C-alpha cells in the first residue's frame, strides 16, 4: 500500500467526498486535482521530476506539451504560475516555423498568464512571433483557431533586443484565422517588435477582442521599420479600455496604436501616450478574402491621446482583381492632442489624415459617410504642421460636426503634392475654431483648398477670436473647381481682415456656388437730395445676390444704403438717403451674398 | 489505515500544511479541495459512483443538487467543467415548474460555466426557461434572487429545436425578482427563443449585468411570435460589450437586441447584425409596481448595428389604474444602418420611432426630455421606407442635435393612419442630411409632417446636395394645426426647387410661427426713372415680414429691390433703381422671412 | 508510513501525475495544493488549528500573516473565501499606523475577496483606512505598491459605524503610491467614510482602476465632513462602469462619486445616484509632485447621474511655490438631473461649475480648453438655483456644443459675490434650451452675465418655446467690460419680449463687439410722395451697422422700409415708401445688428 501512495498513481488511491456530503460524488484525489493544470504539471524531465524555471531553462518545449495535451482532451485553461518568470528560448516546429513562432496555440486552449514570459537572448537580432495560431506556413493553408483566451495579471517581456534587420517581423500573439479569441489584463513590454497582438488574417475570423491590456515600450531601435501594436483584420472584432505607451524617439515617427482593417470594428476607452498615430481605419484591397471588399461599421470612440503625426487615417485601395471601400465610419468623444515638438520634426500633425495608399497614389480611395462628432483636438502654437484635416488623397465624402479643434489649419493639403478629387465634404458651423495658434499664421490660409476639385461640400467658417496674421480664412487656388457648394464666413472677429474667402479662379460666380463672406466696398452716390443710389468703384461683385451694411454711418447729413444688389457690369447698386444733397463717397465693411 | 485512507473520508486524514510553512494552519487535504466545487462532486449514481455526461445523460437533477448544497453553506461558485458537453434533458419541480423552469438559480451561488451546456431533444416543440431564479410559480408571490453571477467561456446551445406553438416562451436565463446578479462571458446560441436573458420582474430587482455575452442564431422558425435577446425590467442595470447576431429571414421581421424597461438602464458598446430591431426604451404601465412609473435616465451610447426594421423604438402606455411615463433618454454616439433589402419587406426603417401601444393606440403616450445626438444612420437608396424617425404616436419632446441621416425621410409618418399630437420637436441645423435618396423623392417630402398639430418645435432644414425629384423639403398638411414654432429651409441646393416649404393650410400666417424659405416671385415696376417701387404680382404674401433677393440682376438700366417688405393686399414691395425709366418685370429668388 | 500521512507533511508524500498521463510531471499532492492560498491557510491558533472566522474573532493578524507571506514568494493571489463574514477589529503596526491602517497590502499580492469583510465594534467612533499601500507613516518616504489587485464578488462592509470627530478620516483601499493597482467588482457598503477607495499620492503612481465596483450607503452623519468615494490622484488611471448610491440626507450636501486630479485620467459610464456632486476635474498645486502641475486629457463620459448639487466641478489653485493648470478636457455623453428638492435646500444646482479655490478664492485658476458637448442636463421647474454653468472663478476657456440644458439658467453667477475674469467662454448655437421653467423667471436673466469682463467669448442665445416671465435673454451689467465678442439672440419665440439682450453699461458699442438681437423701435416718415425716409424718434442707435423688419405692414398706402441704416445723431434711418403722402409713424419689431 504504501508503495501505490509513495507512486505517480497514489492520489488516484485517496478517496474523497466533497465536504463529507454524504449526496456528493465518491471521488479520489487525483479526481480534483485533475480538474485544474498549471505549467507544473509538464515542467518536467525525461524522469518526470519538476524543473526550475529560470533565464539558463528554455520552458518552451514544457508549454507547447501543456497545450498539445489539453488540446487533446477538449481543451482547458492553463495556468502560468505566478511567483516565476517562465523564459523562452528557442522556435517551435512545424507549421508555427513559417512564422518564426515560439509556441503554437490550440482550440478551446486558454492560458491564464499570472507569472511573467520572457524571452531570452536567443531571439536578439532575431524575428519572432512569441505565440500563434495558425497552424500552417502558408495562412491560405491554415486551419482555424477557434476559443482560446489568454488573460491574466501576468506579463509578456520581450527582452529588450533590437530587430536585427529591418525587413524582420516582431509579434507577440498572432491568433491566425480567429475565431472568438481573446487577450485582457495582459502586459506587454520591454521591446522592439512589429505588433503586439494580431487579430484574424485577410478578413478570415470574428469576436476577437483585446480588452484591458497594456502596452509598454515597444520600439526601441533605428532597425524597427514600422510598428502597428494591434492589427484588427477580422471583423466583429476590436479593441477596448487599454492603454499604450511608447517613450523612444522612434516610436513618434513610426508607431501606430491600431489597426481596424475589417467590417464591424472598434477601438475604444483606451489612452494613447508617445505615439506617431492612433488608428488607421482602412480596407485593403490585399486583405478583402475572409470578409468582403468593404470595410464598414468602423468605431474609433472615447479614447485619450498624445500622439506627434495622425490620430485616424482613413484610406482604401486597389489589387490588380480587388477594389477596396470604406464606409459608414464614426469617429467621436476622443480627445487628442499633438505632443510638444518642433514643427516638421515628425509626420504632419492631423486629427484627421486621408491618407494616399503604400505607393503614393491618391486616385484609388473609395471613402464616404464618414462621421467626425464630439472630438477635441489640440496642438501646440509652434506646431505649423497641425490640421484638422490633412485631406491628401481623393475623398467621396466625410462629415464634420460639433468638434473643437485648436491648431494651425482647419482643412490642409501641401501645394505642388496630390490634387485630391473631394466630394461631399461637410464642416458644419458647430465645429469651434481655436485660437491657440492666433498671430502664427503669415502667409497662411485657414481652410487651403488644395484639390483638383470640390463638389457637394459645406465649408461654414466660425471663428471665435481674432487672428489678422492669416492670409485668408479661406483659398481656393484657381487650380481647384468648385461647384454644387456652399461656403461661408461668418463675420465675428473679421472686421479687420484684409481677405476673408479668397476665389483665385473666381469660382464663386459658378451657377450652383452659395457663398457668403465679408468685404470691404468703395462707393459713391449721385448728388441727388432725397432717395439717392450708390454705387460700387470696383466692378467684381456681378456674381453678388444681395449685400449688407456691416459698418456704421458716423454721417449725420446722408446715410448709405443698407442693402445692395448688383448691376449687369459688376457694380453693387444700393438706395440711399442725401438729407442734403451731394455726391458723396464712402467706404463700407459689406457681408457680400450669392445665393444665401 | 487502508481502509480509512481508499474511503471518502481519506483526504480528511492526509495532513498538509501550506508551502510547509511553520506558520500555517495545519490542515487536511480534504479541507483544500473543499475550497472548491465542481458539478464533478454531485455528477453521479445512488452509490456515489461518477456518471459520464452525454447526449443520453439528463444531467439536471446533478447540477440542481448542487445549487441545492452550495446555497445550504451560504454560497460559493460551481464549475461546469471544460472539455464536456453537460445536457439537460427534463424539467424543474417545485417553484420554477410554473415557469417551465430547468434549473433553480439560488442565491449567493454562482456558476463558471467553462463547459458547454445542451438543451436535449425532450424540449423539442415546448416550453422552456433554462436558468430560472424565481422560486414561485406566481412571480407577485416569488422571493428573491441575491448575488448570483454566470460568467466564463462556456456556451448555453438551445439545439435548434423549433417553437411548437407561438404562444408558447423560452428563455436563458430568467434572473427573477433579482438584485446584484450578471451574466458574463457566455455563449447563447443556436436556438428559436423569446428572450436569452431577463432582468428583474415589474420593475422588481437592481444592479443587473449583461457583460461580453454572445448571442447567436436564436431565431429560426415562422412559429416563433416575438423575440428579444435581453428584457431588462430592473433599474440600475444594463447591456455592455455584447454581440448580437442572426442569420434567419424571420429574426429581420420579428427580432429585437434589448428591451430597457425602467429606469436607469443603459445598452452600450455593443455589436448587432441581422435583426430587425435595436432596442424599446419604454414604460409599461403594466410593469410599474417595484421601480414606478417613470423610467428615465435611459441611455442608448456607442453600438453598431445592421438592422432592417427601427433601431430605436420609445414608448409609454397605460393600464386601467397606472399611467408610464417615459422621460430623460440620451442616444447617442450609434452608428446605424438598415441592411439590404427591398423597399417595404420589413418593418418601416428607421433611427427613432415614436411607437404605438401594443393595441395601436397613438394617444396614451408621455415622452419628452430625450436627446438624439451624434449619431450616424444610413439607409441604401432603394429604401423608400427609412427615416431618421417615425414619428407615429403622441409625443411631448424629442431633440436632435449634431447627427448624420442619410435616408429617405427625415421626420415621417404615414398620412391616413394615426394623427399624433407633436410638441416640442426640435431639430437643430446642426443635423447633416445625406444625399443618398437624391434623385429617389418623386412625390416625396423629405419632412412630411403627417401630424394633428405641431407645437413649440423647431425645424431647421439644411440640405448638403441637390434633391430636385423631391416635392418639399417640409410640407405641413392642411389638418395639421402648427403655432408657437421655427421652420427654416436654408437656401443652399435649393435654387431650382419648385417647391421648398409647403403649408397646405397657410399656416405660415400664424401669429406665433417664425419661418423662412425660398420662393420665386413675380415683379413689376412703376415707370418712374429715379428711386421705384417693385411689387409682386400675386398676393398671397400678408405673411412675409421681410425678403431679400437670392438672384443677380442681369440689367444694367436698372434694378430691382435688394429687399422687400409686404403691403395689406399681401403683395410684396420694395425700392429698387431705374437708371432710366420704364416698367420692369422680372422674376427673382427670394428669401421669405415671417418674424425671422 | 502513517505517522508521515498523518502529519502536516503527509499530502508531500503521497504521489500524482496529472491525468495519469506518463508525458507529465510526477508530483505530489503538496505541490498541487500549494498552487493556491486562502486566508484559511493562515487563520489558525498558536498550534496551527484552523480557527472560524466571526463577529467575536479578530482575523486582521491572519491576514496580514498571509500578504506577508506570499509576497516573500515573489507574489499571488489570496482568495478570502466566499461563506464567510470576515472581520477586523485591531489596527495594523508599522508603517500603515500613520494611517490609522488595518491591513498592509503588498506589491504583487491580489486579494480575490469572494466573501465577506466586516468591520468590528472596536472601530465605532474612531478612524481607519481597511487596506493600505504605504508602507511609511510619511508618505513622502513610502515605497511603492506595484501590481496589486483587488477583486471578486465580495463585500466590504463599514459596519455602519458614525464617524466620532469631523476631523477624522476613513477610507477603504488606499493603494498609495500605486502603480498597476486595481478594484474590479467589489461592493463596498455601510459606512460613514471620506473615501472608499484612493488610487495614488500627489501625482505618483499609474494605471490604477476601479471598474464594476458598487458603492453604497457611505455617508450616514452630521459629523461627517465631507465624502468623495474614487480619489484619482496618479496620471493613466480612471473609473469605468461603478454603481454609486447614496440614501442619507448627509450625502446630497457632503458628496461626491469621484476626483479627477491628474492627467490622463477619466470617468466613463457610471451610474449615480443620491450624492451632491458628480466629479471634480482639477489641478491641485499641492499634489503636483509625483506627475507635474498640469492636469490635462480629463474624460468625464457617457455617465447617469442623479445628484443635488454640481455634476463636474472644475477648478486649479496656486501654491506659495507651485502653479496648478487644468486644460484638455472633455465631457460627453452624460445624461444628468437634479433630484427632487427645494429650491437652495442644497448646493447651487449646476453642470458645470467653475469652482473657486478652498479658501474661496476666485483668482488663481487657470482653466482653459474644454469641451463640454452632446450632454442632457434637466431640473425640476421649482429649482431656482439650477444652471448650466455657475461660473464663480476666473475662467481662461469653455467650449460648450451640442448639448440640452433644461433648468433655470444657462450662465450664472450671483451678482455681489465673485467678479469672474471670462476668456474664451464660447455657446455655439447648436445647444438647446428647454422649456421647464418656463413662465418661472420672473426677475432673471436667462444668462446672467455677472462677471468683471468678458472678451473672446461667443454666446448665441437660440430659444425652443416663449418665456414671457424672464427678465431678458442675456444681461451684462454696467460692471461688466465687454470686447472682443459676439452676442446673440435669435428672433424665434421671442416676438412679444420686452428686452431680449440687455446692456446696462452700452457695451455692445464696442469696436470689436458682434451682436445681434430683437427690439421695438417707433418710427416717424417726412411726407413726401414716393420713396421717403422713415426715421427712429429715439437716437440710442449709433452702433447699429444694420437692422430689418421682424413685422408685418397692415398698411396699404405705404410700406416702411425692409432694412436700416443708422445716422450720427443715434437714430435708425431707412427708405420706404408712400404710395399716397403724409406723414407715417409705425412701431416695428426689427433685428438690430451690429457687425453681422
Ligand atoms: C419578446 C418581447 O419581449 N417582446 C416585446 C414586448 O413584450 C411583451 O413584450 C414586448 C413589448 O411589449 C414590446 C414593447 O413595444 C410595444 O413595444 C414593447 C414590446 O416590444 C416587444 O419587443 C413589448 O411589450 O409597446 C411600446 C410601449 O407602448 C410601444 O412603444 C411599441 O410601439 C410597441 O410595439 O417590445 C417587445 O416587442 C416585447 N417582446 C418581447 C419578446 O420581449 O410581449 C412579450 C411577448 O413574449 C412578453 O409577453 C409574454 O410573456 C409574459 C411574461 O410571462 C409570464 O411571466 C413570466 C415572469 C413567467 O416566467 C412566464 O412563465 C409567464 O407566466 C406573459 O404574461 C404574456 O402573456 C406573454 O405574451 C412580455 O412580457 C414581459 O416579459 C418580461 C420578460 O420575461 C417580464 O419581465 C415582464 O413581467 C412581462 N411583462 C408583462 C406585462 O407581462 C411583454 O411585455
Ligand atoms: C473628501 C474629498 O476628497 N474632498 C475633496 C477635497 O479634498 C481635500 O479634498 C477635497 C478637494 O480639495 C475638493 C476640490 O475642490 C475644491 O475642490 C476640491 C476638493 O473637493 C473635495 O471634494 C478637494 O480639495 O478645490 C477646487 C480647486 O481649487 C475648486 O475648484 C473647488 O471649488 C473646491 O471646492 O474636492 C473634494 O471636496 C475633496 N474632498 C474629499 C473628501 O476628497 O480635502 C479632503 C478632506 O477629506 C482631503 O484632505 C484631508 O486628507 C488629507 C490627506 O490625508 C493625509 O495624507 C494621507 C495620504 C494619509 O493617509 C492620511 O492619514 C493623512 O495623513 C489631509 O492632509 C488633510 O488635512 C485632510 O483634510 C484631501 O486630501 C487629499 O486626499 C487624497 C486622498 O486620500 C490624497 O491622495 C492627497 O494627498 C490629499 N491632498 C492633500 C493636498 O493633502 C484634500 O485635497
Ligand atoms: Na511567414
Ligand atoms: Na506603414
Ligand atoms: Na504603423
Ligand atoms: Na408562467
Ligand atoms: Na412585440
Ligand atoms: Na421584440
Ligand atoms: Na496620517
Ligand atoms: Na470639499
Ligand atoms: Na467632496
Amino acid at each position: 500500500f504504501r508503495a501505490i501512495i509513495e507512486s505517480p498513481e497514489g492520489a488516484g488511491h485517496v478517496g474523497y467526498q466533497y465536504r463529507r456530503n454524504t449526496g456528493s460524488t465518491m471521488r479520489m484525489v487525483s479526481d480534483v486535482l485533475d480538474e485544474r493544470v498549471s505549467l507544473w504539471d509538464f515542467h518536467c524531465d525525461p524522469s518526470g521530476n519538476v524543473i526550475q524555471p529560470g533565464p539558463n531553462v528554455d520552458s518552451r518545449q514544457y508549454l507547447q506539451a501543456a497545450i498539445d495535451y489539453v488540446s487533446s482532451n477538449g481543451g482547458g485553461t492553463i495556468t502560468i504560475p505566478a511567483g516565476y518568470t517562465w523564459y523562452l528560448g528557442s522556435y517551435g516546429v512545424g507549421g508555427i516555423a513559417g512564422h518564426s513562432g515560439i509556441i503554437q496555440l490550440r482550440s478551446n486552449v486558454n492560458l491564464n498568464i499570472e507569472g511573467r514570459i520572457h524571452l531570452s537572448p536567443f531571439f536578439d537580432l532575431k524575428p519572432f512571433q512569441v505565440f500563434v495560431g495558425f497552424d500552417n506556413g502558408d495562412p491560405a493553408s491554415s486551419g482555424n483557431l477557434e476559443n482560446c483566451h489568454i488573460y491574466g495579471h501576468g506579463v509578456v517581456d520581450f527582452g529588450g533586443y533590437e530587430f536585427g534587420a529591418s525587413s524582420q517581423l516582431r509579434n507577440g500573439v498572432a491568433f491566425g484565422r480567429s475565431y472568438n479569441c481573446s487577450v485582457t489584463g495582459i502586459t506587454f513590454q520591454n521591446g522592439d517588435v512589429t505588433w503586439a497582438i494580431t487579430l484574424g488574417w485577410n478578413g478570415y475570423g470574428s469576436n476577437c477582442y483585446v480588452r484591458k491590456c497594456r502596452f509598454i515600450n515597444l520600439v526601441n531601435s533605428s532597425v524597427n521599420a514600422d510598428h502597428s501594436t494591434v492589427y484588427v483584420n477580422c471583423p466583429y472584432s476590436g479593441v477596448e479600455s487599454c492603454y499604450f505607451s511608447m517613450s523612444s524617439s522612434f516610436a513618434r515617427n513610426i508607431a501606430c496604436s491600431v489597426q481596424l482593417h475589417q467590417h464591424d470594428t472598434f477601438y475604444r476607452g483606451s489612452t494613447v501616450n508617445g505615439y506617431c498615430r492612433g488608428a488607421y481605419v482602412v480596407m485593403h484591397a490585399a486583405e478583402a478574402a475572409g470578409a468582403g471588399s468593404y470595410a464598414y461599421n468602423m468605431q474609433v470612440e472615447n479614447n485619450i491621446a498624445v500622439i506627434y503625426g495622425q490620430f485616424v487615417i482613413l484610406g482604401s485601395d486597389v489589387t490588380a482583381t480587388v477594389s477596396g471601400h470604406l464606409n459608414d465610419v464614426i469617429v467621436s468623444g476622443n480627445i487628442v492632442s499633438i505632443g510638444e515638438r518642433a514643427a516638421f520634426s515628425a509626420p504632419f500633425g492631423a486629427f484627421i489624415d486621408i491618407g494616399p495608399d503604400n505607393s503614393g497614389a491618391s486616385n484609388v480611395q473609395d471613402i464616404q459617410r464618414v462621421l467626425v462628432t464630439g472630438n477635441s483636438f489640440y496642438a501646440p502654437a509652434n506646431i505649423t504642421d497641425s490640421a484638422a484635416i490633412t485631406l491628401r488623397a481623393n475623398l467621396n465624402g466625410c462629415t464634420f460636426i460639433a468638434n473643437n479643434f485648436d491648431c494651425r489649419y482647419m482643412v490642409y493639403n501641401a501645394p505642388g503634392t496630390t490634387s485630391p478629387v473631394v466630394q461631399n465634404l461637410v464642416w458644419d458651423k458647430s465645429n469651434v475654431i481655436g485660437g491657440t495658434h492666433a498671430n502664427q499664421r503669415a502667409g497662411q490660409n485657414l481652410f487651403d483648398m488644395q484639390f483638383a476639385s470640390v463638389v457637394n461640400s459645406t465649408i461654414e467658417v466660425q471663428l471665435s477670436c481674432e487672428d489678422l496674421s492669416m492670409f485668408s480664412c479661406i483659398l481656393f487656388p484657381a487650380s481647384c473647381q468648385l461647384s454644387y457648394s456652399k461656403i461661408t464666413v461668418d463675420s465675428a472677429w473679421t472686421k479687420s481682415m484684409s481677405n476673408t474667402a479668397v476665389f483665385e479662379g473666381n469660382q464663386q460666380a459658378g451657377a450652383n456656388v452659395y457663398v457668403s463672406y465679408p468685404a470691404t466696398v468703395n462707393l459713391t452716390s449721385y448728388n441727388t437730395q432725397g432717395a439717392v443710389p450708390f454705387f460700387s468703384t470696383d466692378t467684381n461683385y456681378a456674381w453678388v445676390t444681395s449685400a449688407y451694411s456691416l459698418s456704421i454711418n458716423e454721417n449725420l447729413d446722408f446715410s448709405p444704403p443698407a442693402t445692395y444688389t448688383n448691376k449687369a457690369n459688376g457694380q453693387l447698386v444700393g438706395v440711399g438717403y442725401n438729407e442734403i444733397g451731394g455726391v458723396r463717397s464712402v467706404s463700407v465693411r459689406l457681408m457680400l451674398q450669392r445665393q444665401v
